[PDB]
């Protein structure tokens, strides 16, 4: 029973609690934090999305995600996870299918597709104790629009604006209407996006209502008018797929003509490792699934290109893109991978260290005084 916030395409949001709503601000904003009480200082983590305008109609798209876990700051930007400041909470950074996943010992998962979409998973412990654009995760939709000042509002725009992180950003006064703005895109938009209501997604229509996702798929196909509309369309179908695969109803919607994916590209010369899985596979073992964070909270189900490793080397080792035996993974220290044999660094005195040929990190003193 975790909660999931979604932020995708050109300004669409799904609170932990099931409220769909659009908001298009050109600022950084608080997707969710637990600094939500009366005290400035009382809380743990904030997750920020930096949004930018995308297209000419005035909509805005998510471009980066900032993660604060206590005094630690991470950014997801330019297809990377980069570290801005660190002193220590534990997090691990895996690539999973299409996505890039940051996972923390404290119940927090960020799932990012390296473009406009992010999912945020919180462990059930956080119920009630969060706030921001994702709501407060208390099973009640009616009340997610709580301003940073603890007032309830009906206005999408007041809500969103009160969760801006830099006060010099201007406020939003209007919610753009891209299809009326760009009627010459209405037809293509409604045709492509009509897959979401078609037979292909039949099984999911019991579990997830496709109206909001269809409407945002059209929104975006009209608003992506500067280049690259097929990525806005495909992103928008994929967000729906996800909710399905979550709520049980994995759909194989991709085809060579519609939103093709090129997993075969990653295959070496005479091999057939890499393959598209539309629902992941739950028993996917990587070197980082085994030696990093192990939360109750599942990410296996994401679509992407996955490798198939042999019996003789069942464990995919992300960092060197090779298959290996569990004991030849290497070492992880502060989410940094050292291979067997490599030397592991040490802000400690007279103490040298090594990652062994068995994926353990062990240290040795140096008597050059200092001893055992
Ligand atoms: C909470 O606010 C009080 C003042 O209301 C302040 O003394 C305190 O340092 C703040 N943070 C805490 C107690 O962690
Ligand atoms: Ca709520």
């Amino acid at each position: 029973a975790p909660g999931t916030c979604s932020i995708y395409g050109s300004g669409h949001y799904i609170t932990f609690d099931g409220k769909y709503y659009d908001f298009d601000g050109h600022c950084s904003y608080v997707a969710v934090q637990d600094y939500c009480g009366q005290n400035s200082s009382l809380g743990s983590f904030s997750i920020i999305t930096e949004n930018v305008p995308c297209g000419t109609t005035g909509v805005t798209c998510s471009k980066a995600i900032k993660i604060f876990m206590g005094r630690t700051e991470l950014k997801l930007e330019d297809k990377h996870r980069v570290v801005i400041q660190r002193d220590h909470v534990a997090y691990t950074t895996r690539e999973v299918g299409q996505y890039l996943v940051v996972e923390s010992s404290t119940g927090i998962i960020v799932i990012w597709d390296k473009r406009t979409t992010v999912f945020i998973k919180l462990a059930p412990s956080y119920k009630g104790t969060v706030c921001g654009l994702c709501g407060n995760f208390d099973h009640r939709s009616n009340n997610d629009f709580t301003t940073r000042d603890h007032m309830v509002v009906s206005s999408e725009l007041d809500f969103g604006n009160s969760w801006k992180e830099a006060p010099t950003c201007p406020d939003v006064s209007t919610n753009p209407e891209p299809c009326s703005l760009n009627p010459h895109r209405r037809s293509w938009a409604e045709k492509q996006c009509s897959i979401l209501k078609s037979s292909v997604f039949s099984i999911c229509h019991s579990k997830v209502d496709p109206k909001p996702f269809y409407e945002a798929c059209v929104h975006d196909s009209c608003s992506c008018d500067t280049g690259g509309d097929c990525e806005c369309f495909c992103s928008a179908v994929a967000s729906y797929a996800q909710e399905c695969t979550k709520e049980g109803a994995c759909v194989f919607w991709r085809t060579p003509d519609l939103c093709p994916i090129f997993c075969d590209y990653y295959n070496p010369p005479h091999e057939c490792e890499w393959h598209y899985e539309p629902c992941g596979n739950r028993s996917f073992e990587t070197c980082r699934t085994i030696n990093g964070i192990h939360s109750n909270i599942s990410v296996s189900y994401l679509e992407g290109c996955y490798p198939r490793c042999p019996k003789d080397r069942p464990i995919y080792e992300e960092d060197l893109k090779k298959c290996v035996t569990a004991d030849k993974c290497g070492c992880y220290v502060e989410d940094t991978h050292y291979p067997p044999g490599a030397s592991v660094p040490t802000e400690e005195t007279c103490k040298s260290c090594v990652c062994t040929n068995s994926s353990q990190v062990v240290c040795r003193p140096e008597e050059g005084f200092c001893y055992w």
